[PDB]
DNA sequence: CAAGGCACATGACAACGGTGTTCAGTGCCGCGTTGCCCGATACCCCCTACCCGTAGTTGACTGGCATCCGGGCGCCGGGTCGCC
């Protein structure tokens, strides 16, 4: 908390690990099993209750992937987004 | 010389003259205002042209910006870390 937030938001952005290909495509494949954990999730059919639990834990390990990808990926929006400013935006 | 007999005019007499009222009736005609007939018009349709919003675009491309000093001047007031 302090005076130019933009400076408080790089400190937020923190250290966070960089993806190397092995790492992001397997991040990937979990993201696309909890696609599917979910998919199935959301069928009207029964399915048991074990099972469903186990769905909605592949389906929260894929959320944290996301997550994983957004804050290692913080860093190159703002390389873009100063690609773009002083035009009237902060 | 006085009395009796004839002319012209005379006290009224109505009835025309001419015109003024009045009745009483019926209109005459003043303006106000109705019933027409047209021209334009606002209001439905169809058509397409162009504005406005949404959705993609695959080598790679991973942290920014320039601040700010010569007020000046003092005070309040709180915080802030030494102090013994």
């Amino acid at each position: 908390a302090t005076a130019d937030p933009v400076k408080d938001y790089l400190k937020q952005i923190g250290k966070v690990p960089l993806l190397n290909a092995e790492q992001e495509v397997e991040l990937a494949k979990r993201i696309e099993a909890g696609l599917f954990a979910e998919d199935k999730l959301a069928n009207s059919d029964k399915l048991a209750p074990k099972l469903k639990r186990e769905l909605e834990i592949i389906a929260e390990d894929g959320r944290r992937a996301k997550n994983h990808l957004l804050e290692a990926n913080l860093r190159l929006v703002v390389s873009l987004a100063k690609r773009y400013t002083g035009r009237g935006m902060l």
